[PDB]
């Protein structure tokens, strides 16, 4: 029987792989992409909720369809949590074995989670699209309550402009929580894919995602030039400086984690090797991914959902929250779940099929 279940698992895992759903199959279970969603929302939310929010390119059936709502779902009793999945991953299996898993059969959360075609690898604008779809979507079948939103990787990048172009989604957001985000994209990505950066012809073939997640790539510039740089909503930015593999820089104010609040919204920048100096194993080496089971992380994170404003280091108990390797609840077999979730992921950039040279054009809204 518990073979039965790690089969399912194992299978699961690779529907996500690009390669295998190019032999015809699907990313199955909680990662499915196809999701029937039959309830509408209070008010028109498509093609556009507000006049001042940027069109979609996608059809509502595409974006509605990418949102994984659990059978246990409250419609707005509990408060609603988005989770958004990092480059080469879905919602499913990014959070499943740590922060969703925690967050089920609680009181102050109730999850759903975006599983975006191929992966979150297409074009990071219109990722964007389906953040801001599901912001608006959630909410106006909610009873209008407000919802949170938690990312991984390029999620946050993913939120903040979604944030930036569609405005109607600032005001239905208590809580933006991104772990490990790249809100400045990320040198690794100019040298591995051999690439100039401003959308220039590199020498490496790399997916859209990755081309636009450069340090100063076209889409990371226009972002961070029309406010993207900024918190529109209390934000919880949690982030390791020893060591992202994936982003890079990723210490202190210079962090392309870290958020500024010019608007004065609220922001936590939470680098846990900081957070945590001196009080723990939780301030010890943590991954890009292992990071996702952090204690300091999933304290920062019910502190932000318990509490009007971001999640506050100064209110934990950093001695009990620093003291242990995982977030109380998970054991040492979500160290290794995460570890793959990110070997998934790596398959998927690099054998992803829809590889270029250069970055998708600006849509006519960023520029
Ligand atoms: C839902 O979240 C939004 C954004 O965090 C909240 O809207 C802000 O509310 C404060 C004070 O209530 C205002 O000063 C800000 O200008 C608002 N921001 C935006 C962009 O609207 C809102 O209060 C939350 N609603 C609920 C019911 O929690
Ligand atoms: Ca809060």
């Amino acid at each position: 029987n518990i073979f039965e279940n790690i089969a399912q698992q194992i299978a699961d895992g690779l529907s996500t792989l690009t390669i295998v759903q190019a032999l015809g199959f699907s990313p199955s279970g909680e990662n499915s992409e196809t999701n029937s969603n039959t309830r509408e929302p209070s008010t028109t939310i498509y093609p556009k909720k507000s006049s001042s929010d940027a069109p979609y390119s996608i059809t509502e059936e595409e974006l509605r369809q990418a949102i994984y709502i659990p059978s246990d779902f409250t419609y707005g009793d509990k408060p609603p949590v988005i989770f958004v999945p990092g480059t080469g991953s879905y919602g499913g299996i990014s959070f499943g074995s740590n922060l969703r898993k925690l967050l089920t059969g609680v009181s102050y959360a109730d999850p759903v989670w975006l599983n975006v075609p191929d992966a979150l690898l297409r074009d990071a604008q219109t990722n964007g699209e389906f953040v801001a779809y599901a912001i608006n979507y959630i909410s106006g079948i909610s009873g209008d309550a407000n919802v949170s939103v938690v990312s991984w990787s390029q999620g946050g990048l993913d939120t903040q402009w979604a944030f930036t172009y569609w405005p109607s989604t600032r005001a239905l957001v208590s809580d933006f929580v991104p772990v490990s985000p790249d809100f400045h994209g990320t040198v690794l990505a100019n040298v591995i894919c051999l690439n100039p950066g401003a959308g220039g012809v590199g020498l490496g073939p790399c997916a859209p995602a990755v081309l636009q997640q450069e340090y100063n790539s076209n889409f990371v510039t226009a972002l961070r030039a029309a406010g993207g740089a900024d918190a529109y909503v209390p934000t919880t930015s949690v982030f390791s400086g020893f060591l992202d593999e994936i982003v890079q820089p990723q210490s202190g104010t210079g962090a392309s984690a870290y958020i500024n609040d010019a608007r004065g919204v609220g922001t936590t920048n939470a680098e846990v090797q900081v957070v945590c100096k001196g009080k723990g194993p939780a301030g010890g080496f943590y991954t890009h991914e292992s990071l996702l089971v952090n204690p300091l992380t999933y304290a920062l994170l019910v502190d932000a959902l318990t509490h009007d404003g971001p999640g506050s280091v100064d209110r934990l108990d950093l001695d009990t929250v620093c003291s242990t390797v995982v977030a109380p609840g998970l054991g040492l077999d979500a160290l290794l779940e995460i570890e793959g979730v990110n070997v998934l992921a790596a398959v998927n950039l690099l054998t992803y099929s829809d590889r270029r040279l250069a970055e998708p054009a600006l849509m006519s809204y960023a520029a």
